[PDB]
C-alpha cells in the first residue's frame, strides 16, 4: 500500500508526499463532499492523467496541477487515487484561494 | 534551537535534513552573499511560505521548492529561517545548474 501525508501548499505547485513504495499510477478522482465532480471535465470524476496531476515517482510526491485547481470551487476535495495493484487511496484538499492543505486518510 | 544539516541534492527534489526539535517554522529569507534578494518577489529578503519553501515536521526536512530555485541565480544564497519562539537558524545553498549544495552554519 502506499501512503500519503498532510501537507499545506500553493495552488502553483502543489505536491502531495507520497510513499509509493511498489505501486503505480493508474487515475485520480476528484469529488467535492457537497457532492459533485471537482476539477477540470466536470463530466466525470476521473481526472486526467498529466494535466491535472501526475506522479513524481523520483521525488515521491503526487503533483496537482494549477489547471486542476483553476477548476476547483473552493472548499473541501474528496481525493481518491487509483493504482495498478488494484488498491486505492483517500485523501482529502481544502482549497482556499491560492491556499491549499492537504489531510491524510 | 532547531539544527539544520548540510546535504545535496537536485532542484526538482531538494530538501534539508531538521530537526525542529518541536519549534515552528515562521518564514524564510533568502539574499545573495553578494547582496540581493534572492528567490521569487525580488522586492523582500521574506519568501513565501508553501510555494518557496515548507517545513516536513512528519520527516524533520526543510523543502526548497523548485519554483524557489527557478528565480535563484546561480552561486550562494544565505537562508535565515525564522521560528515562532523567536529565534533565527542560517543556512547556505551553492547553486550550480540542477546542483544544490546545502551547509549547515
Amino acid at each position: 500500500t502506499p501512503v500519503l501525508q498532510s501537507t499545506q501548499g500553493h495552488v502553483s505547485n502543489f505536491s502531495i508526499p507520497a510513499s509509493f513504495n511498489g505501486n503505480s499510477l493508474a487515475t485520480m478522482e476528484a469529488v467535492y463532499v457537497d457532492g459533485g465532480n471537482a476539477g477540470p471535465q466536470d463530466w466525470t470524476s476521473f481526472k486526467e492523467f498529466g494535466y491535472a496531476f501526475s506522479p513524481s515517482y523520483d521525488a515521491n510526491e503526487m503533483k496537482l496541477t494549477e489547471a486542476f485547481f483553476r477548476e476547483v470551487r473552493d472548499g473541501e476535495v474528496r481525493l481518491t487515487f487509483h493504482f495498478w495493484s488494484g488498491e486505492t487511496v483517500n485523501y482529502t484538499i481544502i482549497k482556499n484561494g491560492n491556499q491549499v492543505t492537504g489531510i491524510a486518510a
